[PDB]
């Protein structure tokens, strides 16, 4: 049982969770969500969906209820950096039974307001739901995903070519373009044949910029990540796989990955998922085997790569799909755990500091990211009031507020007689508070840290 019962907001239900563990070290700021549940019949009604920004207690702060189960199906929720702002973006689109999706990005400031919308270049229905990466100068790394007619084993076969833009934000120009058939043989991929459905041969999921400029692209089903010329397109070196470049120490060959980046300390971190569905594969993977959060040492001179640390689920979890990992600057590591709904966040030791899990066992989040976050909205705090037997309740919200550290309750017998009567502080999403008298109108102010009205609801008719 996930919803959340509001009286301040019955349009909001969003998904509850569970933090079975919160250590002190755990980090400041907020985990970004997009819950979802798969099944395409009965999702709109067990789950409202959409971005979803929570605190250390799994409490929301902002909850965006944009998904309709696979009409609008959001995913891949995070912040990201565009003019030096920070921006939220996130998918939504249509999620075809191919395994890919037909949709495009939002972006979304600091007062929740849309600046931008990022589509795949003319020419493609849209972008796939699995990556978009805002780079240093303000491009947009995108991915699509069509079917294709190719040459596989002399005999012509529907392959899933994917399709990385690099295109400019703020005018949609389209500025390069890489297509994986031209430089990925079909051949690399580990994927079992799927009767009836595009071979979905290399399946990018994570497209990201190294430190010199240059691409990263994790191939999940050829089990490689590439590094691609930015302007050339050529693959400079495959990381992993059937054609794998790299002399590896034992135990740091990952398979079926997802989300790859260079990380601050120089290591490259991978979400080694380590396994996939069974009929995607051979059959059932070995008794045992569990994902794991990888940071590799990738010495790309010599081309080795070894294992510098990992880090694996407190609850033993296999994710065979989705996943995410995140080194955070006090040194922490958040991991997500994917196809499982839930996400662990480490010291760099190894100690487990917060473990959560959605209450309702379907859903989970493609990502589990955590960033400072500031909002700034620009409507009201919502109130309500409510007459009990020797009292009332005032409640309060203010979705997607970030600084609200107290609540001023204001009463009296008409909207513009009311007068402060109590000060709480606030202790949830929506707080409640109880005072003696019963007033016929109620009010709130939020207020921050030092004191400061940050803003105030309408009067609203106690009921
Ligand atoms: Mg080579
Ligand atoms: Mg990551």
């Amino acid at each position: 049982g996930h919803p959340l019962s509001l009286v301040t907001r019955p349009d909001l239900l969003p998904p509850a969770i569970d933090v079975r563990e919160s250590a002190p070290g755990t980090s400041p700021g907020y985990v970004f969500l997009a819950p979802k549940t798969g099944d395409v019949l009965q999702g709109p009604g067990t789950l409202q969906s959409g971005p979803m920004i929570v605190d250390n207690e799994g409490e929301p702060v902002w909850f965006l209820p944009r998904g309709i189960g696979a009409l609008n199906y959001v995913t891949a929720f995070q912040r990201q950096t565009y003019r030096g702002e920070p921006v939220l973006t996130w998918w939504e689109g249509a999620p075809l039974p191919t395994g890919v999706g037909v949709g495009y990005w939002v972006v979304m400031d600091q007062s929740y307001r849309e600046i931008a919308r990022i589509r795949a270049g003319k020419g493609h229905a849209g972008a796939d739901l699995h990556d978009m990466q805002i780079t240093p100068d303000n491009t947009a790394l995108v991915l699509i995903a069509e079917p294709q007619l190719h040459r596989v084993d002399g005999h012509a076969r529907l392959v899933m070519n994917n399709i990385v833009q690099e295109i400019d934000i703020a005018s949609g120009t389209v500025l390069h373009e890489w297509d994986s058939l031209r430089h990925v043989d079909v051949d690399e991929s580990y994927l079992s044949s799927i009767p009836l459905l595009p071979y979905d041969y290399v399946h990018i999921n994570s497209m990201s910029v190294d430190t010199d400029g240059n691409l990263l692209l994790s191939g999940r089903n050829t089990h490689a990540v590439y590094k691609v010329d930015r302007h050339s397109g050529d693959i400079i070196w495959r990381l992993g796989g059937k054609k794998n470049d790299f002399t590896m120490e034992k135990g740091a060959s990952f398979a079926w990955q997802h989300d790859v980046s260079r990380e601050g300390d120089g290591t490259l971190s991978v979400f080694d998922n380590a396994a996939a569905g069974s009929i995607e594969t051979g059959g059932g993977a070995p008794p045992g085997t569990v994902s794991r959060a990888l940071f590799l040492s990738v010495d790309t001179e010599a081309r080795t790569a070894r294992v510098d640390r990992s880090y694996t689920s407190p609850d033993g979890l296999l994710s065979t799909s989705q996943g995410s990992m995140q080194l955070l600057p006090n040194g922490n590591v958040l991991v997500g755990w994917g196809s499982h709904g839930y996400y662990t966040e480490y010291a760099d030791s190894g100690e487990v500091l917060m473990n959560a899990s959605f209450k309702d066992p379907l859903v989970n989040s493609y990502r589990a990211l955590r960033f400072p976050w500031h909002g700034r909205p620009t409507d009201s705090p919502a109130v309500a009031g409510r007459a009990g037997a020797h009292g009332m309740t005032v409640h309060a919200s203010w979705n997607g507020a970030t600084e609200v550290a107290s609540w001023r309750i204001l009463a009296g017998d008409t909207p513009q007689s009311l007068s402060g009567v109590k000060e709480v502080p606030k202790d949830a999403f929506e707080t409640s508070a109880t005072v003696a008298h019963t007033s016929s109108y109620v009010a709130v102010q939020a207020l921050d840290s030092t004191g400061r009205v940050l803003g105030t609801s309408k009067a609203s008719r106690v009921r």
